[PDB]
């Protein structure tokens, strides 16, 4: 009868909602996608185990192209339900299948779970301070995508935070590291040359956020740049100007040089 | 000798994770506040209940203040869990109380949970446009506070969507309704004549995030002002240009106007 978008959450199946995980237990067919984050090796089985049900799992191809001839076909006569890491509609284009679903006079309804996005207030760093978000993009060919680099620079003149999201090619196997973002951002300095992203710029490493030990690092690009963060998904932030308690937390909490304690006010 | 920070969630008791729910139980001592909001949509009895275990409710005073002596104290020699509404960590100040943790020698650990910064994703509006976050206060005395509407100016002008949260009194139970906020905003305007907030702006409302049937609509200002979007808590969200698929979410999912994919766009 209906259709269910359900967030699995950011790292593993027990990142799930009590209330996701109790309506897709009822759901007749449920369908997934591992392509738009990087979960825990073994959420599928455990989730599988855990629902009760088998999962048929989507490639991006099935889904942007063929999701209202796979999924929608059976939300006409059945309860189903759409799993993904993370929240569903937070840095994808899931929302739009939400259209799809009431053309094909689908009902949808979104269960919600833990998302990177609200994630980052481990960080210490105030929430309501961070301003546009921006992925940093893996270059392809003779293409190599900088826009991201413009974002750093506005949020940074407002004295705000940034939030990158790092890029994904589930297919391939490639999760970006925040070492390999560093390195292309240093890349698009040395073209643009703006004073955005340098050697001396203070960034925030976040690793694994929703497993009980994630790694939360802030330091210099020269000091972290290198750094072993341990294995992905990983997030890069550049902070704006710092709050005292925004810097005390980061060299408490995220082990950061104590010579940012003290803030150019 | 643990501490565990973990959310509960956007509306309800089932809100809470699997990962949050399993840990409580273990957990000798459990604790919450619910002055940073309010989940509406239960109750302490219910929450408990899932939990199967005694509850302490916490004031702002007990946490801001004493949290080192009320809580701490048992985390040194037990396992003890600090429940919050929404992700652990949003709240402005308590990324602090993990320094405070540190400097007592006890561990703490952040079990993760729905906030409304990753919910508003419902609205079809893309998480990386939004910019800075503020909070709509309601004026007091001689006081009349409107940075909220320098925030919404200076992210629309960059075509950012503004996160508008609307000011709690939880211990009154008190709660400012997104009518309420418009009628702010108005009286802001005429003050200011910045051309930012006005009967012909677009906003979006989420109310009851969280529960399956939320209220999302969206509109112009002169006819939202006096509609009634249903109980608590509500969500003020003013979104800059949107890109043509925010607005065909908008009119199919949030019934807004025909009209916002010519004038909005
Ligand atoms: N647990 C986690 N730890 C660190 N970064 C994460 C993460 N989960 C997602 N990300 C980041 O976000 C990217 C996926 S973007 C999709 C996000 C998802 N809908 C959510 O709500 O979280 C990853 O490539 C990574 O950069
Ligand atoms: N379910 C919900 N729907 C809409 N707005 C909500 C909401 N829950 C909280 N809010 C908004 O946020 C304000 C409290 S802010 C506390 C938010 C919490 N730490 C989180 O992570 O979600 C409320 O006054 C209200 O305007
Ligand atoms: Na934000």
């Amino acid at each position: 009868m209906v259709l269910y978008f359900i967030g699995l959450g950011l790292m593993d199946e027990r990142d799930i909602t009590v209330k996701g995980l109790e309506i897709a237990k009822k759901c007749d067919y449920v369908f997934a996608e591992f392509y738009t984050s990087l979960m825990a090796g073994t959420t599928l089985g455990r989730i599988q185990k855990l629902i009760g049900k088998e999962i048929r799992v989507l490639s991006r191809e099935d889904v942007e192209l063929n999701f209202e001839n796979i999924v929608l076909p059976l939300a006409k006569e059945n309860d189903v339900a759409f799993l993904t890491p993370g929240d569903p509609l937070v840095a994808t284009t899931h929302a739009e299948l939400r259209i799809r679903a009431k053309r094909a006079g689908v009902e949808s309804y979104v269960i919600h779970a833990p998302s990177i996005y609200s994630a980052v207030g481990i960080t210490g760093l105030h929430i309501y301070k961070f301003g546009k978000s921006a992925t940093v993009a893996y270059p392809e060919g003779n293409w190599f995508p900088t826009s991201y680099y413009d974002v750093i620079k506005e949020n940074a003149e407002r004295g705000l935070h940034t939030l990158l999201f790092l890029d994904i090619k589930a297919e391939k196997r490639m999760y970006m590291t925040a070492n390999e973002a560093m390195e292309l951002l240093l890349k698009v300095e040395d073209m643009k040359k703006g004073g955005v992203f340098t050697d001396d710029t203070l960034v925030v490493v976040l690793a694994r956020a929703g497993s009980l030990n994630p790694t939360i690092r802030a330091g210099y690009v020269k000091d972290l740049i290198r750094e072993d963060f341990g294995d992905p998904p990983h997030i890069l932030i550049v902070p704006g100007k710092l709050h005292i308690v925004e810097a005390e937390y980061l060299v408490e909490i995220a082990g950061a040089p104590r010579e940012i304690l003290r803030v150019n006010v």
